[PDB]
């Protein structure tokens, strides 16, 4: 039931692209009369021997992910040829909550959106359970299922903690979204468990601001910076970083949330609550807020 036939797989759209790769909606259509279900796929380009690679960890990880609030996968295809690897993964229809934030604002209160904190952070305690890092995690790559049920997506970068380490070492990344990373990502390229603590801080950040252009991570950098304009945005941030400032509390933001984001903000990882420390608290204010 895992192997999907290439030749039964039928492309309709675009889902996500980044540098290496690309998900795509297709219909699994063994019966090739277009009533087959629909599924999301992902395959690659502009792949080298290391991005290959990756993408074979990637799956490993996902199938063996059982969570409510993970993406499901569903199975692997391969076509003749050469690079011919497709993971495919459940297809939600409702796309993610970035975009769902933006909509549907003036609809989605403050008790729902400390559900989806809940939620998000329960699937993080899964994954850290199972030493994996997922690194990614930002509003872009979480997905709805329902309005009230939401999952992490987008393990392209994920990695699994060696049994004896608590961290890992890259070698230094071309293209990273600076504003969510650790400063221990952003200056040393070390990443673990409490560096996705700090992105997910910034989760929060855009779930209590509704994914707002006007107060996102880089309109609020590009005001906090100063008046000194050509600085390269990178070195700046870790200065203001370095300096304890930090993105400002959403007006709307209660005030027991803001101060979770900040302790996910630390500047010593070891000082950065668990998620399973995070989870419980953010479980008492929901359940607080119905
Ligand atoms: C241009 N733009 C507005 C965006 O790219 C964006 C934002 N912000 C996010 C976005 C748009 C569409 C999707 C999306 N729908 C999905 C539906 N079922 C899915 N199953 C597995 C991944 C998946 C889906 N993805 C993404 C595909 C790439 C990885 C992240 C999820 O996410
Ligand atoms: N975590 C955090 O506060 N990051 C940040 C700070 C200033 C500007 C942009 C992002």
């Amino acid at each position: 039931p895992t192997i999907f036939e290439e030749r039964h797989l039928k492309y309709i759209s675009q889902l996500g692209k980044g540098n290496f790769g690309s998900v795509e909606l297709c219909r699994y259509d063994p019966l090739g009369d277009n009533t087959g279900a629909l599924v999301a796929v992902k395959q690659l380009q502009h792949s080298g021997p290391d991005q290959q690679r990756d993408f074979q960890r990637e799956i490993q990880i996902l199938k063996a992910l059982h969570s409510d609030f993970i993406v499901k996968y569903r199975g692997v295809s391969y076509g003749p040829g050469r690079q011919s690897l497709r993971l495919v993964m459940e297809y939600l229809p409702s796309g993610c909550l970035r975009d769902f934030l933006q909509r549907h604002r003036a609809r989605l209160d403050a008790s729902r959106l400390l559900l989806y904190s809940s939620q998000i952070c329960k699937g993080m305690e899964y994954l850290g359970s199972r030493r994996c890092v997922h690194r990614a995690l930002a509003a872009r790559n979480i997905l709805v299922e329902s309005e009230a049920h939401v999952k992490i997506a987008d393990f392209g970068l994920a990695k699994l903690l060696p049994l004896d380490k608590d961290y890992y070492v890259v070698r230094e990344p071309g293209q990273s979204p600076i504003f969510w990373y650790a400063p221990e990502s952003l200056s040393d390229n070390i990443f673990s468990r409490q560096s996705d603590v700090w992105s997910f801080g910034v989760v929060l950040y855009e779930l209590f601001t509704y994914c707002d252009k006007s107060c996102s991570p880089s309109a609020e950098f590009l005001r906090m910076m100063g008046s000194e304009r050509d600085v390269p945005a990178l070195s700046r941030l870790l200065e203001l970083l370095e300096e304890g400032q930090r993105l400002p509390a959403p007006p709307a933001c209660p005030a027991e949330v803001h101060e979770l984001m900040k302790l996910c903000w630390a500047p010593s990882p070891q000082d950065r609550p668990s998620f399973s420390a995070l989870g419980p608290q953010l479980d008492m204010l929901w359940s607080g807020s119905r």
